């Protein structure tokens, strides 16, 4: 059976690097995309020797239009790429009043605009072939505006909604769209634990995978509450409490 | 002084124009920001005659870095502006496979990056003065990925989270942050929607959803959200993942 090549963003460290290591050991060829080329080459050299798979290393600053369009083109034309890992370690630096226009641009671009454009690059080809996987790395911060990471959490709420919408749109076409929601990473989770758990959901083709969530029912309750709100949407007139 | 000036984006038609009309009749001076200068000038000329308030008209394509930076600068330096209406009529054209990189750029910029940057322009000054209002125009589509407007609804889910986070961050400093969520075949009158949103604005309501028939549904949804975070145990993966 064909094991498809996986393109992974932010593949130089953290979740991206661990995803590259796991897929290489599984037998997948890789396309590693990251701004930090030095760490990518170190990791790629080790994975080539250990796993004998093919690894192409692309240096790219996805806040650049030039670099992002080049990665988009690779996803569109490389028919061997059947897996896209939308990963970005880009977080928010402190409070909202400390953000400047430039850091907001980069934060939204890396966590929202770039993942959406990459999914659009493979969506048309995945629909042609009737197969493919899009794994979007969100965060549980998208559920918690109380944590004080306002812009970052907002981009993660974006990524979750994007995954839910892409599933309903691309699912019937044979495309698997997964949302992975790591914890804010006071002992936190090991990155090996996190990615191994995310892959257990990937193999089950789970749509929303939240490794740090103790009660899986909590998600379904939130989804039910969401759909329960939409059942009371009557667009003809405003509610009486506003009259 | 007295009634603070309100800056309104997308003020050329729809919700933005209706907001401009309501605030002008209330006695607020306006700063109207929109790409369509012709419709802004028609509306501004009439509102000047009817309401005698001051209206400054700024033509701005908020997908341009130059134009957006100018509106940010005006928000930082004009101390009379005490109200920001983050409004954008920008929607999505059909399905996701039909979206191109350029339309995605503009959709996210107008509905996500620009409102966030405009709020950042007033946040520091509003905290200085200890007062001010930020009204973010979201949508109920942010609750419904089933409607097939994936990117648009995603930007609106962004806007809702931004409002909730800005409330908890800027609220204690005296800043009011409101999220207004209009609906997406009989639709609602735009006058009803803005009149309903302003009823919540005067109550300083944090989340105003005019088309929501049962207000409790929102509180239940927010409770369900917090219930999920209460079961987040970050030390180890859940047992269901080995």
């Amino acid at each position: 059976t064909n094991l498809p090549t996986a393109l992974i963003t932010g593949a130089s460290s953290g979740i991206g690097a661990t995803y590259a290591e796991r897929f290489a050991r599984r037998g997948h060829n890789l396309v590693m995309v990251a701004r930090d080329k030095v760490r990518m080459d170190v990791l790629a050299s080790r994975l080539r020797e250990e796993t004998k798979v093919t690894i192409d290393v692309i240096q790219a600053d996805l806040t650049q239009q030039k670099d992002l369009a080049e990665v988009e083109t690779r996803l569109r034309e490389d028919t061997s790429i059947g897996i896209l890992i939308n990963n970005a370690g880009m977080g928010q630096s402190g409070a909202f009043v400390q953000q400047n226009a430039q850091s907001i641009d980069r934060l939204v671009m890396l966590n929202t605009t770039a993942p959406t454009r990459l999914a659009a690059a493979v969506a048309a080809r995945f629909a042609q072939e009737g197969k493919g996987s899009i794994v979007n790395i969100g965060s549980v911060v998208g559920f918690a505006p109380e944590l004080g990471m306002t812009i970052y959490g907002a981009t993660k709420a974006f990524v979750l909604f994007l995954s839910q919408g892409l599933n309903l749109e691309l699912g019937p076409k044979g495309i698997y769209v997964q949302a992975v929601l790591p914890a804010a990473t006071p002992e936190v989770m090991d990155v090996n634990e996190l990615v191994d758990a995310a892959l257990i959901g990937f193999d089950r083709k789970e749509l929303v995978t939240i490794p740090p969530l103790h009660v899986a029912e909590r998600w379904n309750e939130l989804d039910q509450a969401r759909q329960g709100l939409m059942s009371e949407i009557r667009q003809a007139h405003a509610a009486e409490r506003y009259l």
